[PDB]
């Protein structure tokens, strides 16, 4: 099992070039959190025309035909149980998506909640710590492709 994948997932950085988010391709799509003020550290994807989606925290850009085959798949069934990301488990219980507190902070993103499968179920936008875990503000699509944003009670963007 070699984790050899396709390039979808890209470094957003700010000033200095400190990492401060991500972006992904995903549905023909390059898109990132508006609130992450950076660059896309790549010589194709930063020179593209964004376009800005404040009511839902969303920033994308249409990707290039070649490009296009390199992205995730986005799925609207999340079923409760667990999913995965990059630092591990993510819950889902409750309309929820929680993590353990002091994991998730700056840099995370742009990050995207996937299954088993490999489909990208929600994109991490920030977090709201609630006693033993944090809960998650991520941006998804329902099955008729409406975009919703689920931002907790005191939640601060990564």
């Amino acid at each position: 099992a070699l984790k050899l994948e396709a390039d979808r997932l890209f470094d957003v950085k700010n000033e200095d070039g400190d990492v401060i988010g991500h972006a992904l391709a995903m549905e023909g799509k390059v898109m990132k959190p508006l609130h992450v003020k950076g660059t896309i550290d790549h010589p194709v994807l930063s020179k593209l025309k964004f376009t800005k989606s404040s009511a839902y925290d969303m920033e994308f850009a249409q990707l290039p035909v070649n490009m296009r085959s390199e992205a995730f798949t986005y799925t609207s069934e999340h079923p409760e149980g667990f999913y995965k990301w990059h630092h591990g488990a993510v819950q889902y219980s409750g309309g929820r998506f929680t993590i353990p507190r002091g994991v998730g902070g700056r840099g995370d993103s742009g990050r995207p909640i996937m299954d088993n499968s490999g489909r990208v179920v929600a994109i991490v936008l920030g977090g709201a710590d609630e006693g033993t875990r944090t809960a998650l503000s991520v941006v998804t699509w329902n099955s008729k492709g409406k975009t919703i944003k689920t931002t907790p009670e005191g939640t601060e963007e990564w």
